[PDB]
């Protein structure tokens, strides 16, 4: 017996949770159905927002607090190896993450050899997206992929053709695709661009330059000397309508992603890239601005890191794929579970943390917000046991009863520290899921 | 043969225009002696200015109209080249207004490298000016300049001395300067902050945040993300106690004068401030009112725009401070020269412009009032044919006539084109100088 009301309430926040899950949906449901509740009995739609607002503020303290750290390659490694379900993977990817680092790139291709295979190159990444989504060739992934590619780096825009052509036909003369990252990419030169992409005579993409004026010119130089190429700027003697393939860098394959390019190889000798590598070091020390210092480490982390790379062997494409993916997930768990650490997952840290909230005095609405909140935090446990074809209520209060870390493993079916059978979440991950089920939530009662 | 009194006259006329703004200088004492000379033969003041004030009006629309325009890279260089005494300066100027764009910020420091440097950076200008005086650091710009400041962003009025002692108190503990930006900073907490930059404990500025209600606490938020600080509000964030570092904003430098706030290179992550540009592109194409949308897209302009940054070869002296007042005019006078247009430089476009007078109602006093404008009209070039030595009459009535767009040259000694030969004015500039002096010559009538 479900009411109406509440039910095509459920709906709506459902279909809103998508785009913004599981556990985030089913934790704003419960939020906006204790919501509706109190909205009707007279109680200030705002008030009980700001209640909330209060509870999930201190729930994520306790949170974060309560959180088990994983710094140990071994540690890593068993947490990526749950997120593939697999100790060889996670093994490998905690290699990676120690050889690059915790924040390194590292990205996953597909080997012909079978079995996985770890190995290190020079390269980066970028927050910058292709221009258009047509410059797209695996639809699947939504990404674009070039091999062997040329480098075009202009510290300016790229709209006309007058000079794009000179260099375009010297490129496909090489039979080579072409990766260009420019100031931006406006029509007249992204519309050859894409059309030419299409007809298949010319592969390539459009990259925004990342970063703004001084500092984006400073990164065009950075790949330019890690793939191996000169900037074009008209400004200093070199011309776009004027240059040969002299002036590109290249690389082994780039991939641009909806919101990263990432090149792999160089491009640039070992010499010149360990130049560039001290002399961002060398500006490090010299500034007593912490600005600048941010964003030279930035730059070095990129131009020194490299980028690791995990080969994956298979015979099904389809296997390639699922195996592609499978990595791909526990690369970014083990990140996450690398900067905030981990938790019982099974929804039971976060049933577990309602206690917390008595540490709080608020009056009425914001206090009732905060007594929302405090229900909801429940709702992803109770929601698993019903899947589970358990007694929900029933096992809200077995757990509700143990020892902080254990509760209902819905693999086994036994009672456990979930910690331990490796059910866990980074807390990144938990943290997040309850921050927007309280902003989809708090706009319910709002709008 | 010069009047001791018209001397004496003449005399207190400079003085009052060496007050806001010479061609004004020669134009007002101009209308005020000629128009002395005409009170002193019956004719009564209020009727001649009231006259003057019509007949300037008419040369100002003759003016507007006179206009050659400019939009081009090349037109717009070329004039700040001529306003700067140097063409790499008028280049690096239009190419500054490439890229910020026409209306755009554009700073002038003074650097310590040899070639004029153009930096591009993040960054706002918005227009308000230091909540008092005292917060000058150099007291010949009336300016106050703070290097690498931690900026505080406040949706309330501070006032109060203790509510911000812990995060001054860490603040000092920085060795960093502080802009503070609030709805407004008064009594103990404005003296406080004041006090403390005069001994040098302490080195703040604070400034009032634009505009009211919620259009002043979104501008604010603005500010925020330009900055990477965010606004202290009792609504949404929390109280001035127990606030950390990390709330405040930064930058590599902000100015603030009398009527204005700079912002130079905010600290803001880059795709941050993308985004918001983003949210505020969204909400114009939402908006219900064609209002609320200018205001939205200027507050866009100011984010998406960022700020140019002009650094001054020095090398090595008194002069990197007027090479910097220099590109500085050159600026102002080429984002002048596009609004309205040039003109014939020299003394000229001013003279042709008598001939525009005929056509008004010449009646009475106010007959005269004008003719004492046409009159004057003739000062500016007048001055500058008495410096090469000329005859201020011959060369006066020879160029009175020359073709409209002609006129004599300084260092050509040519009544030749003088737009072409390169020498002119913005507009709005020849019309500001005339429209001050009237106003001027509007005293020396009515009062004593
Ligand atoms: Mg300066």
């Amino acid at each position: 017996l479900e009411d109406p009301y509440e039910k095509i309430g459920a709906e709506l926040v459902k279909e809103v949770a998508k785009k913004t899950t599981t556990t985030a949906t089913v934790l704003a449901q419960a939020l906006v159905r204790e919501g509706l509740r109190n909205v009707a009995a007279g109680a200030n739609p705002l008030g009980l927002k700001r209640g909330i607002e209060k509870a999930v503020e201190k729930v994520t303290e306790t949170l974060l607090k309560g959180a088990k750290e994983v710094e140990t390659k071994e540690q890593i490694a068993a947490t990526a190896a749950i997120s593939a379900g697999d100790q060889s993977i996670g093994d490998l990817i905690a290699e990676a993450m120690d050889k690059v680092g915790n924040e390194g790139v590292i990205t996953v291709e597909e080997s012909n050899t079978f079995g996985l295979q770890l190995e290190l190159t020079e390269g980066m990444r970028f927050d910058k997206g292709y221009i258009s989504g047509y410059f797209v060739t695996d639809p699947e992934r939504q990404e674009a992929v070039l091999e062997d590619p040329y480098i075009l780096l202009v510290s300016s825009k790229v709209s006309t053709v007058k000079d794009l052509l000179p260099l375009l036909e010297k490129v496909i003369g090489a039979g080579k695709p072409l990766l260009i990252i420019a100031e931006d990419v406006e029509g007249e030169a992204l519309s050859t661009l894409v059309v030419n992409k299409i007809r298949g005579t010319f592969k390539s993409v459009a990259v925004k330059a990342p970063g703004f004026g001084d500092r984006r010119k400073a990164m065009l130089q950075d790949m330019a000397i890690l793939t191996g190429g000169q900037v074009i700027s008209e400004e200093v003697g070199l011309t776009l309508e004027n240059a040969d393939l002299s002036l590109l860098g290249k690389a082994r394959k780039v991939v641009v992603t909806k919101d990263e390019t990432t090149i792999v190889e160089g491009a640039g000798d070992t010499d010149a890239i360990a130049g560039r590598v001290a002399q961002i070091r060398q500006e490090i020390e010299n500034s007593d601005s912490d600005y600048d210092r941010e964003k030279l480490q930035e730059r070095l982390a990129k131009l020194a890191g490299g980028v690791a790379v995990i080969k994956a062997g298979a015979a099904t494409e389809v296997e390639l794929k699922e195996r592609k993916h499978r990595i791909e997930d526990a690369v970014r768990n083990a990140k996450a579970a690398v900067e905030e650490g981990i938790v019982a997952g099974g929804g039971v840290t976060l049933l577990q943390a309602a206690p917390t909230l008595d540490e709080l005095k608020l009056e009425g609405d914001e206090a009732t917000g905060a007594n929302i909140v405090k229900v909801a935090l429940e709702a992803p446990l109770k929601q698993i046991a019903f899947n589970s074809g358990l007694e929900p209520g029933v096992v809200a209060e077995k757990v509700r009863n143990l020892p902080a870390g254990h509760g209902l493993n819905a693999q086994t079916g036994v009672y456990e520290d979930l910690l331990a059978a490796g059910v866990a979440d980074p807390v990144k991950v938990t943290r997040s899921a309850l921050q927007n089920a309280a902003s989809i939530a708090g706009l319910f009662l709002t709008t």
